């Protein structure tokens, strides 16, 4: 084994401590971690092992069905394979239950004993000691054999995780191609990405569908044995609690969905911002944009928030649902007569603090976990039953041939089609289009069968398909793809394929790794490797589908004259290739049409703590928090004066002989019911609120921030790392952190409880707490620097698994044309299991950590019983139970305590993200002092001086020193080298990066006014027209400033408008995604519609109209000249005919002004590049536009 692993000889004493994995821990402190450091696995976790063995179920299964003429039943096949390993950890499940409810009956007694103290009984005492040594026992069995049991508990959920992985993908090659058609990628791939991953969270809590309810009858059955009838009340009140934690359930699931349209909504927009932002600023549509997201995001945040508000109360009820289900009952024991009594008491509030974890929350979790695993598991018993391909599947021969797709009611794919072909031989084939092109291949593969006719074939297949496919692994890996390596075979071929040189020159060599999803190669080069590989199989029978052989290079000509028309020609081979010349050398040619053999025609027939500090001064003012820190004790405080007052009371009563104040005793408990409860309520829901308020604040003083980031912004950060922190982080901040932490908190809470109880109760405790404490803090510091990492490592090594799914459910035809099955499976499993590796990891990296915490814990219990014990003189017998009650409490809630600690605090870091986010540089102001008289664009005169523009600040000078004269309503085209310059002067013009020079609009300079005074009074036409997702009317006018009658006048300036009028909500129609039901032309035609409203006297064409029929850009050029007669205009254009009528052209390269003159004056010097530009037209329309320029003089 290539990696050792320590389970499979770790002493029991080892490995129920885990005490083998330190190792792991050591190397982790030391280093950072990587996937050799990762231990294997055991053997019998190898996916193939699970899944040859769960198959061996599930395959008799099936037998059975059809057998018994039923369905068959995939569940009874999982049970029936882990039955008989299951339930014995059912039995440790047992036996922990039974510690869980003993317990309290020697808690009772151990109690009981300081009811009868005399100091001077040494009998009575050692009893007690034999007591307070079976607590500590029971406490070891669920604070250290649980560990254990619980990691065989998640490897019953691993093992079956992973054979479903295995029989699943065993399944998709032999998957008929007709399934195929009925199926997408996404389903089988989401198959594998998640349905079967609920199978670890089913197995957790499976054992709970019994022990749970068993729990819940033999705590009644005990109680009713202590407080008679009474016990009723509690239990029957607690299990109200069940449903009742439904109903919250089923809420807020309700109020999800209902905001999951906010957040799909919003984020929809929120791409459009960020993907369109450059022209978004360019109109000043900012303010438009900011009205829609702050709408939806205060929508959103009004139904998140009402959700927030029951998810609050429900936390609310896990702090009140012990002290509820102990007042009523206590009050009803009380009412029925009894006195209250030390023993009595805590007996029964522990074994309520005992059972109400099991039926308010693990069984309401495990009805609903194995409701989802009995649902994933019926889909894939139907992904299971999908049909197949027969897979059994020297000479070619076929005859009649009769075949389709599927057996719908259209004609065949082929029809009687009939040939053969013998070794020595070259077929070619002009086959189908607009259909299955190499049918004809793939009827000789066997994915298609026929209804009449016949195809029969020996020896083994090479095929490719037309559409490239590439293995995981190296391309040299991919020219072996499994097979043996052959040094000559392999040099001859690489060689003959001229691979070598472009591999050597574009790929560094045949070791270089395909990347991921393949995207190492040019797709040119990539088409060329599948021969490459076809030719090293040297397979009988090679198929070729069009390889790109249509592309014309002296490769695609190389291989057939050398390679194919002699090496590869001895072999079986059928060609389609578009290179009908190449056919000249073809022994037989096949046309097909229509599925019929048409001719032989045979070719000659022609963190740190400021994350923190930011996160909560973003919700409120530090007083509210004192306010908050002043409920949570309140809380606190409540809840344990509660139990202590049940512990007075009962010292008081049991000193008496005399009655007691009923009234004034009740009166008080009942208070601190109410108040627990009320407090609790009150802080669940204010922690929510202050939280959430905070989320709310971040995005919107994030959200303005990213509407002011310059453009140099989105040029340096991708849209997906921009928009995925809208998507994701403050997703969590609303959807889970604030839960997340008022969790915490809750829990944070009860533990000082438990702790400050029991230093309050018994002094010396505070000595060995603090050595305990540190103890926390190093194994806190030391485990969390490797948990962190193997949490990498395996969210890491899953990526693997669904990529290689992925890709070979893109390749089936050629794995089953290399029948290459055995292998392709082995790869799987190859990935699978590593993954496994680092699951393995996981788990038992917790349990690590896990026991300890329980260890300490179950060390605490000992400190306050014995220490309880030693001190009896000093103790009495209410104080003692308080304390006792509260001990064994802690052993569930300080584990789930540390579990959010690590949860808030890898949570945080998206804080952190979005806080990074609220502080970007910003633009100038949009608005500034100075502003530009009230109609200030009158004459459309420029000025630009000695100007500098960069796209970086100390980048290159894409502008140098451009000094320009644009005078009123001048029309002045610009041409230049392709991507030499380009908008880099319109950039500056908007100064989307401030400009050196100067730059001088109508006498102002543009570096001393708003950039809303700026981009608002000058029009641009882009690029890449681009429309919004909304009305028609928000896409010409978001400001609604214009009438409908200009807003028609626009679309009746384009030819569109009686194609709008007719949309059903007119100008109000909003659109499809992108618009898609407008042509890119008719999306130019609304920028022009946008113009044609602002009638702004400046106007930019930026290149546009090459995406456009002529037909429609002469229309574009018949109303620009026609409605922008008095406008300047600025045109950067491809063919110069466009602009060959300007009054002076510009032109740009290298950042410099090049020429600048009257057209036809820059022709007249024929030395001038636009004179050289023309005659690089090479051709006599050069003398058109060279006339049209002259009629410039005189027209
Ligand atoms: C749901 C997770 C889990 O089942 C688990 O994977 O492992 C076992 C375990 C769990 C949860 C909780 N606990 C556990 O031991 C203890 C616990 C206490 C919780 C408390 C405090 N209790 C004292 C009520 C809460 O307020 C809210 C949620 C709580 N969740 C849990």
């Amino acid at each position: 084994e290539v990696k050792p692993n320590p389970l499979q000889d770790a002493n029991l004493c080892s490995r129920v401590f885990f005490w083998w994995l330190n190792p792991l821990f050591k190397i982790g402190h030391k280093r950072r971690l990587e996937e050799d450091d990762m231990y294997s696995v055991l053997p019998e976790d190898r996916s193939q092992h699970l899944g040859e063995e769960l198959q061996g179920f599930w395959d008799k299964e099936v037998l059975r069905a059809e057998n018994d003429a039923q369905k068959p039943s995939l569940t009874r096949a999982i049970i029936k394979c882990y039955w008989k390993s299951y339930l014995v950890l059912g039995i440790f499940t047992l036996i922990e239950e039974s510690a869980k409810v003993i317990q309290p009956i020697f808690l009772g007694k151990i109690i009981n004993y300081f009811e009868n103290y005399d100091p001077m009984d040494s009998v009575a005492l050692n009893t007690a000691y034999a007591y307070a040594t079976v607590l500590t026992f029971c406490t070891l069995i669920l604070a250290i054999l649980h560990h254990l049991y619980f990691y065989h508990v998640q490897c019953a959920g691993m093992r079956l995780r992973v054979a479903m992985c295995h029989m699943i993908y065993r399944k998709a090659l032999r998957l008929s191609n007709m399934a195929m058609g009925k199926t997408t990628t996404g389903q089988i791939v989401n198959l594998l990405s998640n349905d079967v991953n609920k199978f670890d969270q089913v197995t957790v809590f499976l054992h709970f569908l019994w022990a749970g309810p068993l729990q819940a009858i033999a705590v009644t059955a005990l109680l009713w044995m202590e407080i008679g009838i009474s016990c009723l009340a509690g239990m029957a009140v607690l299990i109200i609690l069940l449903p009742l934690q439904s109903c919250f359930g089923k809420l807020f699931s309700s109020l999800r969905s209902k905001t999951a349209t906010f957040t799909d909504a919003r984020i929809r927009t929120m791409n459009e911002v960020i993907t369109g932002i450059r022209i978004i600023k360019m109109y000043a549509w900012e303010k438009s944009f900011s009205n829609l997201i702050t709408n939806l995001r205060k929508k959103e945040i009004s139904k998140i928030l009402r959700s927030s508000c029951l998810r609050g109360m429900n936390l609310a009820s896990f702090f009140s649902a012990s002290k509820i289900i102990v007042f009523v009952t206590f009050t009803t024991y009380v009412l029925l007569g009894s006195v209250i009594t030390a023993s009595r008491v805590f007996v029964a509030v522990t074994l309520y603090g005992a059972v109400r974890l099991t039926v308010t929350l693990f069984f309401p979790s495990a009805i609903e976990r194995v409701s989802e695993a009995i649902v994933s598991i019926r889909r894939i018993q139907t992904f299971l039953l999908l049909d197949e391909i027969s897979q059994r599947n020297k000479m070619v021969h076929v005859q009649d041939f009769t075949a389709f797709w599927d057996k719908a009611s259209e004609t065949p794919t082929l029809q009687g089609l009939s040939f053969t072909v013998r070794p020595g031989e070259l077929l070619a084939v002009v086959g189908p289009v607009g259909a299955g092109k190499s049918s004809l291949l793939s009827a000789v593969l066997g994915e298609l069968a026929p209804s009449h006719g016949l195809v029969s074939v020996h020896g083994r297949i090479a095929y490719v398909s037309q559409q490239p496919w590439v293995f995981s692994g190296t391309l040299r890996s991919n020219i072996l793809f499994g097979k043996k390596y052959e040094k000559e075979r392999y040099e001859k071929v690489i060689k003959a394929c001229a691979l070598k040189k472009d591999l050597q020159l574009l790929e560094d060599g045949d070791l270089t790794v395909i990347g991921d999803r393949g995207t190492t190669l040019s797709g040119g080069q990539k088409a060329r490797v599948n021969l490459a590989r076809a030719v090293y199989q040297d397979a009988d029978i090679y198929l070729l589908d069009d390889p790109l052989s249509a592309v014309d290079a002296e490769v695609s000509r190389h291989l057939f004259e050398l390679c194919i028309c002699q090496i590869l020609h001895e072999k079986i081979t059928i060609l389609v290739t578009h290179q009908l010349q190449y056919l000249k050398a073809a022994s037989q040619i096949l046309i097909l049409k229509d599925g019929k053999m048409v001719q032989k025609g045979t070719y000659t027939e022609f963190v740190g703590f400021q994350a923190y500090k930011n996160y909560f001064r973003a919700g409120a003012h530090w007083i509210v928090f004192i306010f908050l820190i002043l409920l949570n004790t309140a809380a606190q405080v409540a809840y344990v004066l509660q139990d202590w007052w049940l512990s007075y009371w009962a010292n008081k009563q049991s000193m008496l002989n005399e009655k007691l104040d009923l009234n004034w005793y009740l009166g008080i408990y009942s208070g601190l019911t109410v108040a627990t409860v009320l407090f609790g309520i009150a802080r669940s829901l204010l922690v929510f609120y202050v939280l959430v308020n905070s989320s709310q604040t971040l995005h919107n003083k994030m959200f303005e921030s990213i509407l002011k980031a310059p453009v140099l912004f989105f040029d340096r950060n991708p849209i997906g790392r921009i928009l995925n922190r809208f998507s994701k982080d403050i997703g969590h901040l609303d959807d889970l952190l604030p839960l997340t932490f008022l969790d915490f908190i809750q829990t944070l809470l009860q533990v000082v409880g438990v702790v400050s109880v029991a230093v309050a109760v018994i002094p010396w405790i505070a000595i060995p707490l603090v050595p305990l404490g540190i103890i926390f803090i190093f194994l806190r510091r030391y485990f969390l620097e490797t948990s962190r990492d193997v949490k990498r490592l395996e969210s890491t090594t899953r990526s693997p698994v669904f990529s290689h799914l992925s890709s070979s459910l893109q390749g089936l035809w050629t794995i089953r044309a290399y029948k290459a099955e055995e292998r392709c499976q082995e790869l799987f499993d190859a990935h699978q299991d590593l993954h496994s590796e680092a699951w393995f990891l996981f788990l038992t990296t917790s349990r690590w950590f896990a026991v300890r915490l329980d260890a300490i814990c179950a060390m605490f219990v000992i400190i306050v019983a014995f220490g309880s014990l030693i001190l009896a003189k000093t103790l009495d017998a209410g104080q003692v139970g308080l304390a006792l009650s509260y001990a064994l409490t802690l052993m569930g809630m300080f584990q789930w305590c540390v579990r959010q600690s690590a949860e808030v605090e890898n949570m945080m870091i998206s804080v952190e993200r979005v806080i990074e986010y609220t502080d970007l540089e910003k633009e100038a102001p949009w608005e500034y002092q100075k502003r530009p008289p009230p109609a200030w664009p009158h004459e459309g005169v420029i000025i630009f001086d000695n100007v500098n523009f960069m796209y970086s600040p100390g980048g290159p000078l894409v502008l140098k020193h451009l000094t320009a004269l644009i005078k009123s309503q001048e029309k002045v085209g610009i041409v230049g080298r392709t991507g030499a310059g380009k908008s880099s002067l319109i950039s500056a013009l908007f100064r989307l990066s401030e400009p050196e020079g100067k730059i001088w609009i109508d006498k102002i300079l543009t570096t001393e006014i708003g950039l809303h005074d700026l981009r608002k009074k000058m029009s641009i036409i882009p690029q890449e027209p681009v429309l919004f997702t909304g009305t028609m009317r928000k896409n010409l006018d978001p400001f609604n400033e214009h009438t409908d009658e200009e807003l028609w006048n626009a679309l009746q300036e384009v030819q569109l408008k009686e194609t709008i009028e007719d949309l059903p909500g007119k100008m109000d129609t909003e659109l499809a995604e992108s618009g898609s039901n407008f042509s890119v032309g008719q999306r130019q035609l609304v920028c022009l519609a946008r113009a044609i409203l602002r009638k702004n006297q400046i106007l930019i064409i930026d290149e546009a109209t090459a995406n456009v029929d002529p037909r429609t850009d002469e229309l574009i050029q018949k109303k620009i000249r026609e409605k922008f007669a008095h406008c300047t205009v600025l045109t950067i254009a491809h063919r110069l005919n466009t602009i060959i009528d300007s009054d002076k052209i510009m032109v740009l390269d290298s950042g410099r002004l090049k020429e600048y003159d009257e057209p036809y004056v820059l022709l007249q010097n024929k030395e001038s590049l636009f004179y050289k530009m023309v005659q690089q037209l090479g051709k006599a329309e050069a003398a058109a536009l060279t006339e049209t320029a002259k009629q410039v003089y005189f027209k």
